[PDB]
Formats: C-alpha cells, structure tokens, sequence
C-alpha cells in the first residue's frame, strides 16, 4: 500500500540499462540501486515511474536541472522527452551525480560523498542540500518520509568523522 501519466519499466531492464552506464560513467551502479526504489513505484516486476507534472522519469527530474545537466555539454534530449525515457534518465542521474560530488568535495574538503548525501543533493539540489547539511533545516521540506530518512542519514554521515 503506497503512502499518500506513468511508465513501466521491467526490474531486468533498468538492471542491464544501470550496469552498462554506470560502467561507461563512472557513477555505482550501487547508488542507482538506492535512489531508484526510493523515487518510484516498486511494482511486482519492476517500477513505475511518474512521467506528468514537475518532477519526471526516474530521476524525478524537474526541467530545470535536467537543462543545468545540457549546459555542461551532456548529452541528453529535452527534458520532456528524455525523462520518460528509460536510458536518458539513467545518464541523467548519473550525469548529476558526478557533478554533486565535485560541488559536495569542493565546499566540504576532505569529506566523502556518500551515496545518501548524493541523494540528498539529487533531491533538494547542490545549492540547498549544502544549506541543509551546514543549517539541519530543509529549504524544500515537502519530502517523503523515505527521502526524508535518506537525507537525515546524509546529514549524519556528513557531520561525524567516520563509521561508528
Ligand atoms: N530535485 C530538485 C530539487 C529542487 C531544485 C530546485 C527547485 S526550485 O527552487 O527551482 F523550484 C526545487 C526543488
């Protein structure tokens, strides 16, 4: 029972489109594996995806950081085409995890980029995910219960030292 326009894409689909990229990107296949459950609908033989509104696909992306990711040179369709789409969007969430990590190290030096604090920066973007971490206070609050749980972790990995 889920907690209160959509695609369906196969586990094994998203599982082969996940291994490749990630391999050709260089991001975990491990992060895609956490952030995906987390965004969508886990159905019997995959996930569902929400593909109407502001935030879209997989990545639950809204327009304006998926065109942030095509100012950099990625190479990605529009948004409303490329986020209901399965590879697109796994590029996508990808391609935004390789730049949360370089905007995370650059602010907070010497700090490693877990994958909940890269949830966390997918999630409320690099601006006010960094806000969130130094302040404890979410400038997008209307989260989840589960992204929420993600970016508490986040901030509590973030704060201590190491594994304890
Ligand atoms: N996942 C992106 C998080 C996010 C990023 C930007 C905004 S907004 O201020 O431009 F409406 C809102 C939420």
């Amino acid at each position: 029972l889920q907690a209160l326009s959509r695609v369906r894409f196969t586990t094994a689909e998203v599982d082969s489109a996940v291994a490749r990229i990630s391999q050709k990107i260089g991001v975990p296949a491990s992060y895609y594996q956490f952030l995906i459950p987390i965004e969508n609908f886990v159905v019997a033989g995959g996930f569902e995806t929400t593909v109407s509104g502001s935030f879209r696909g997989l990545g639950q992306f809204n327009r304006q950081t998926w065109d942030g990711l095509r100012r950099l040179g990625r190479n990605l369709p529009a948004f409303e085409e490329g986020s209901a789409q399965l590879n697109a969007s796994l590029y996508a969430i990808g391609f935004l995890y390789l730049e949360n990590k370089r905007a995370y190290e650059a602010s907070f030096k010497g700090r490693v980029f877990t994958h909940e604090i890269a949830y966390l920066y997918h999630n409320q973007g690099a601006p006010a995910a960094e806000q969130y971490l130094t302040s404890g206070r979410l400038v997008y609050p209307k989260q989840s219960e589960a992204a929420v749980a993600a970016v508490a972790a986040a901030r509590n990995q973030h704060v201590k030292e190491s594994w304890a």
